């Protein structure tokens, strides 16, 4: 595939230090992950960084939806466009630890990846969500079994999962 400069961590999950709105502009994947929350409100993060590169489409499309269908769950998902960014865009729910969420949830939200073959995607409940990311990493790496590319924002962050991962 068109994924380029990740390190392979398993069979499964590759690492790279990249903005994954840029990823997606380049790679255009099947399937980028947004780090979102139950209201869908993209408002930073993740969630703000690939609404605002959808010219606020992404949100529209969201605001609809939860009209529709009322919020997420913690730990759950939805399949909405991917825009101009990637096909689909799966809006996965990670506990939010400032709030007191239950980290035990994290696993929960990874397990919505098994439904992609590939995917493109931040580490859940890490930056402003408040989770250790190299917790995160690890979740990820015992929960997800489809080919997952994660994309982390932070170079010093990136050198030290990558430092303390074997
Ligand atoms: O501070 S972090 O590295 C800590 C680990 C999680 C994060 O990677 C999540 N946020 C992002 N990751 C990837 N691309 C992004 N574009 C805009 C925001 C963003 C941030
Ligand atoms: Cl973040």
């Amino acid at each position: 595939n068109s994924f380029s400069g990740y390190l392979k961590l398993t069979d499964n999950v590759y690492i790279k230090n990249a903005d994954i709105v840029e990823e997606a502009k380049k790679v255009k994947p099947t399937v980028v992950v947004n780090a979102a929350n139950v209201y869908l409100k993209h408002g930073g993060g993740v969630a703000g960084a690939l609404n605002k590169a959808t010219n606020n489409a992404m949100q529209v499309e969201s605001d609809d939806y939860i009209a529709t269908n009322g919020p997420l769950k913690v730990g759950g998902s939805c399949v909405l466009s991917g825009h101009n960014l990637a096909k689909h865009c799966l809006h996965v729910v990670g506990p939010n630890v400032n709030k007191g969420e239950d980290i035990q949830l994290l696993k929960s939200a990874y397990e919505n990846f098994n439904q992609h073959e590939v995917l493109l995607a931040p580490l859940l409940s890490a930056g402003i969500f408040g989770a250790d990311p190299i917790h995160s990493l690890r979740v990820c790496v015992d929960t997800v079994r489809t080919n997952v590319y994660l994309a982390v924002f932070d170079k010093n962050l990136y050198d030290k999962l990558v430092s303390s991962f074997l």
